[PDB]
């Protein structure tokens, strides 16, 4: 699967069923329709004890690992019920500025979409919390287009390093609240993986406020490669997947 004509998010299903199912992600947040819920808890996230090991070009985004293996880089509060574990986190982008986001707000698309991922700790591992329905916590935060964002510069300068799929480096000791915004305001909703295997097994926590990162950082981005050194060079831009059916599902928002 890949995100080209002949591989991409309209080919999916054929492998991939659960592609047409019924609550599927990103969505379009229409912000008129979402209802106001103010039995919405605050967002808890508490990430001071977060460790990085590594970053690594999977061959459809690059992805930062953290290690999970107790309760150090966590997500509780909001929609949630329980502490979701920090896993990793990913972005996806677009070849041009208006464009890249997964998930829209009446419409609008960013310039890229980060997801923060966590998985409930009930459930023992990342991989029996993909066989639940609330085994997911997704935090999105968009990106668009301004001033330079600091905490975003270590990532940029690491990324020469990961230019083909299968390539890693290490990457310790980065703090992943760098890159949040000033206000935990979010939409909330039940959703699914935006890549395959696309199972529904998310809670999406999406962030009101952007963050701002400057035209460089994000073309370094776009100097990745979808392919494995010594094939022919496919660069890794527009690895999004775009808006499907809410299908009566509603979206909430925590304001
Ligand atoms: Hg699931
Ligand atoms: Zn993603």
């Amino acid at each position: 699967w890949g995100y080209g004509k002949h591989n991409g998010p309209e080919h999916w299903h054929k492998d991939f069923p659960i592609a047409k199912g019924e609550r599927q992600s990103p969505v379009d947040i229409d912000t008129h329709t979402a209802k106001y819920d103010p039995s919405l808890k605050p967002l808890s996230v508490s990430y001071d004890q977060a460790t990085s090991l590594r970053i690594l070009n999977n061959g459809h985004a690059f992805n930062v690992e953290f290690d999970d293996s107790q309760d150090k880089a966590v997500l509780k509060g909001g929609p949630l019920d329980g502490t979701y574990r920090l896993i990793q986190f990913h972005f996806h982008w677009g070849s041009l500025d208006g464009q890249g986001s997964e998930h829209t707000v009446d419409k609008k698309k960013y310039a890229a979409e980060l997801h923060l991922v966590h998985w409930n700790t009930k459930y023992g591992d990342f991989g029996k919390a993909v066989q639940q329905p609330d085994g997911l916590a997704v935090l999105g935060i968009f990106l668009k287009v301004g001033s330079a964002k600091p905490g975003l510069q270590k990532v940029v300068d690491v990324l020469d390093s990961i230019k083909t799929k299968g390539k890693s480096a290490d990457f310790t000791n980065f703090d992943p609240r760098g890159l949040l915004p000033e206000s935990l305001d979010y939409w909330t909703y039940p959703g699914s993986f935006t890549t395959p295997p696309l199972l529904e097994c998310v809670t999406w926590i999406v962030l009101k406020e952007p963050i701002s990162v400057s035209s460089e950082q994000v073309l370094k981005f776009r100097k990745l490669n979808f392919n494995g050194e010594g094939e022919p060079e496919e660069l890794m831009v527009d690895n999004w997947r775009p808006a499907q059916p809410l299908k009566n599902r509603q979206i909430k928002a925590s304001f």
